[PDB]
């Protein structure tokens, strides 16, 4: 039942990090689950069905790692605040980076992959900008840009650059140095001018 | 002759503002070019073609502009000489909103494409490290990350951030707000700390 479907998962989330989408069957996936390619089919409709819960998962892997440090703040300078919650995509997408690979690819082609991104990315920009507008209360940072604005070019230059790290692009930061890369130009942004 | 070739491309760029390559025949590109089917094939290989080359002309252009502006220094504040190098961007993909669309949706497709962009993005990154560390070399600038990889996150957030604007996706910085929005980020980090 539910075993199955985790087989399913699992060998997806394997024969991605040898091939693209486009290169694994579904009777790869149903062999590496060890089932028909009938029985696949009652588990899920198609392989890009299986890549959508894949990302779902590792979306909401990073989405609730965000929520349980905004529940318990840990007790340090302003510096190691935004650190500590980049590295939760960092580490959640690092961990994950055939099907971070798959899913951005599948943003042109899927219109639920492209959905499902856009309705997280507009939860954590929303976030920010209001941790950001929480830091201007209190007289920590300056009341320059538009809080959501600014959130909102952050993210995406998480974004971009995380994932350019992690698939080794020409250009890319190289994935050691990206986390105090994008620190910086956070707090530099956040706190400057 | 060229006056042929000027047409396939006129009207290659006239159709993207309305539909996808996918959704352009070779056939809308002759008939709206005003030739035969096997005569376009005399002057470009496939559609395909035809999109890298627009997108080689709308690089250059703006590489051109950058260069133009390397050579002529305008008489201004640090703050309105990024300005002015990052509107570059703004202004000439901005203008040809289309042929960006299509060529960064090819770069998944085309290798040649994919090169085109990453040998462009190679040098503009290169040139932004270069007057960062200018900056630094004459005490305007503080010595924080190292420049190159500072300038690869800086421009890849260029990336991203303008093209979601013009694509108006969600979510998105208004494309009225989007240049203020990056200069300021770029300011922050490259002057703070
Ligand atoms: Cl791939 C990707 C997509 C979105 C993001 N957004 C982020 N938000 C935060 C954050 C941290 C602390 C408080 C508020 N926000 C850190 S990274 N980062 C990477
Ligand atoms: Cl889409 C895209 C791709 C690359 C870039 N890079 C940029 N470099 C500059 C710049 C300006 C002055 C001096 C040095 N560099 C401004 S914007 N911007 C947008």
């Amino acid at each position: 039942g539910d075993d199955r479907e985790l087989a399913i998962l699992a060998t997806a989330e394997n024969l991605l990090e040898d091939r693209p989408l486009a290169d694994i069957s579904v009777d790869d996936l149903a062999k590496g689950a060890g089932i028909s390619r009938p029985t696949f089919y009652f588990y899920f409709p198609s392989k890009e069905a299986v890549l959508l819960t894949l990302l779902d998962r590792v979306v909401n892997q990073a989405d609730m790692a965000l929520q349980t440090l905004a529940e318990n703040p840990a007790d340090t300078d302003r510096e190691n605040m935004w650190r500590t919650g980049i590295n939760v995509f960092f580490e959640t997408f690092g961990s994950h980076k055939a099907v971070t690979r798959a899913g951005q690819a599948a943003r042109a082609t899927s219109v639920e992959v492209a959905e499902l991104w856009s309705t997280f990315m507009q939860k954590w920009i929303a976030y920010t900008a209001a941790v950001i507008d929480a830091e201007r209360d209190r007289g920590a940072a300056p009341r320059t840009l538009p809080a959501h604005e600014l959130a909102t070019a952050l993210n995406l230059m998480n974004e971009r650059t995380l994932f350019a790290s992690f698939a080794g692009e020409q250009p890319s930061v190289p994935e050691a140095r990206v986390l105090d890369t994008l620190v910086h130009i956070w707090v530099t942004s956040i706190y400057g001018e």
